[PDB]
């Protein structure tokens, strides 16, 4: 009945990947470079995912999807676009996986697969680190938008639980906001680790995302749960977030420009939030926290300077 | 206005301590005439790592006055002892103590309404006194009596006073979030599962809310400072002292011998069960809180608690 084109060889494309084939189902694995389809194909390893044998079947060719694969969106949101655009047929449907809004446009993944392909559209999103994921450790995502009962059946294991919701719009804002906040929440780490004040950010954080995704028309049920809450204290809180790792290393005085191009891995808070800035501007709508974000990151503000602003 | 801080433990102590620094106008009771002696002529607690402690300590309950702001900063299973001693009743009481007293299943408001019948106020949101004492950026929340008077004279550059009119909600936020900690804490001590953490974090603010809206409380309560804020700080910071206890737990220490280790107080121990009784007398299901008590007062071994609770 169906098959599942994965679209993104990192960490997470891999991982989600090789997990639908170990449910026994029609996977293949697209990567960008031939140097990661040999290393999945021959010696079932990649540099993304530690000590995990990967069986899942690699290919470099677009021109292997078919119009009646699922295709998974595991490719970076700034990425996508390029990408879908060389596609030679449109899918049946996507699933993303992606958390991002892209900066020049604005536009969340659901807009740029409405623009390029027209095909129905669903996003997975929760508190899932490709690291933990890979190691069969409990992990509960939501799933939002069309065929999402089916795609519930064929993605969930014993340790993988997906739950269903319909607000894609607030799931997407959600998981694309929650890396820009990360961010800010790394910074702490780098000070010492300000455990009250990170505590007192995230509360803050996960209302500032409310409110950005309510004014494009999200549920405020939905920053309360998996996908808005949850994420954020995963993404905030563990060792294995590179938009938490970004802001601990700038905090500590690595340059943030030079952060991003020591790692083959993207950091996707540190373009969102220059996404999330744009848009507040365009539409009138305060982002306190986005806007130090974006200062750090872009315009050099000192992290200690940007911690008082914030706080008055 | 003088505030009459009842309790010399961590807490106790550095709220004390911070009032006096400010200004205000502070005596300090403690338990022991040990830790009285200390405080008043060594200028240190063992409760206060590395910080002078200038505020007068007293040991006499007779030095209390009828003007006096009662802050009370007793562990709650002890408050009532103590309560039923005072010679005259303040004008009103402020609580700093989060929990449930297991003989009644009351909260500290009722206790306080019982025994001295005068207004009552509370402070609560995510501030670990090791932090405070050393002037980290810190947010809570205040609801009850004078509460716009209270923040006026409470907050400093670095502890940020916000208030709410949800005194019921803010009191079961502040005590439930400790069981959820233990449990947080038991993640830390397979290791690190940091995906079945915030999942759990999730779950546990939904619980904690159901107990609090049985009792009338605001469901935005849940969603600022006192409930996610403090739940966040408390399952995420080594500064936990509920955390810790769930993390040894999960290693095999057996649950008593940790409790009798150490001169703290380990208040989600005994809120949980203050909180089973409550829940079996009104049917309230609790599955977070049961399997806490179980692992803590039933022997019951932390993975099996983990599969149940999966399983519900
Ligand atoms: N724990 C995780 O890693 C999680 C990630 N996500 C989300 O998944 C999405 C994909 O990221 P993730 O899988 O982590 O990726 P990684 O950070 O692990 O790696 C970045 C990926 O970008 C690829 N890429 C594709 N085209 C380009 C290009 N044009 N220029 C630069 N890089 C390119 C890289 O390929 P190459 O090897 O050829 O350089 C690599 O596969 C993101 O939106 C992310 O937020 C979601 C949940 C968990
Ligand atoms: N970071 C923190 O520690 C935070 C704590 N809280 C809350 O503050 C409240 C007070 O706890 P905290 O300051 O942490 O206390 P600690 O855990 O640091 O110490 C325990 C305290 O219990 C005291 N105690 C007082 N009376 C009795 C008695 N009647 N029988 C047995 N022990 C007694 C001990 O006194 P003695 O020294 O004489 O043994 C000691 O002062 C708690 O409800 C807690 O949740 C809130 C915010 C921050
Ligand atoms: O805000 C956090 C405080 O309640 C301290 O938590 P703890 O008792 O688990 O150390
Ligand atoms: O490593 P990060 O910061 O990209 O976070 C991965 C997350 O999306 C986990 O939910």
């Amino acid at each position: 009945e169906m098959r599942f084109f994965v679209l993104g060889a990192g960490s997470w494309g891999t991982v989600f990947a090789q997990m639908l084939h170990e449910n026994g189902e029609e996977v293949i694995l697209w990567a960008r470079r031939k140097e990661i389809v040999d290393l999945i194909n021959v010696s079932h390893t990649s540099p993304y995912v530690e000590e995990s044998k990967i069986t899942v079947r690699a290919t470099n060719d677009l021109e292997e999807i078919k119009k009646e694969d699922i295709l998974v969106i595991a490719i970076p949101v700034q990425y996508i676009r390029e990408h879908l655009l060389r596609l030679p047929v449109k899918p049946s449907m996507v699933l993303n996986l992606s958390k991002g809004i892209e900066i020049k446009t604005g536009k969340r993944v659901s807009e740029i697969v409405e623009e390029i392909l027209g095909c129905p559209y669903a996003v997975l999103s929760g508190p899932s680190h490709a690291e933990e994921v890979a190691k069969k450790l409990p992990t509960a995502v939501t799933l939002a938008g069309e065929n999402s009962k089916e795609l519930q059946k064929r993605i969930s294991t014993e340790y993988f639980r997906v739950y269903t919701c319909e607000d894609v719009v607030g799931v997407e804002i959600a998981g694309a906001l929650k890396n820009v906040i990360a961010i800010a929440a790394g910074i702490l780490d780098g000070f010492g680790g300000w455990d009250n004040a990170k505590a007192a950010l995230e509360t803050r954080g996960i209302y500032e995302i409310a409110r950005f995704g309510m004014f494009f028309g999200a549920d405020q049920k939905t920053f309360m749960g998996l996908a808005g809450i949850g994420d954020l204290m995963v993404t905030c809180n563990s060792r294995y977030s590179r938009n938490r790792r970004f802001g601990e290393l700038i905090a500590r005085g690595f340059n943030p420009l030079k952060l991003l191009e020591s790692s083959n891995q993207v950091v996707e808070g540190a373009f969102t939030v220059k996404a999330v800035m744009k848009i507040a501007k365009e539409n009138k709508i305060d982002m306190p926290i986005s806007e130090e974000v974006y200062r750090v990151v872009y315009e050099g503000k000192p992290p200690l300077q940007s911690m008082r602003d914030l706080m008055r």
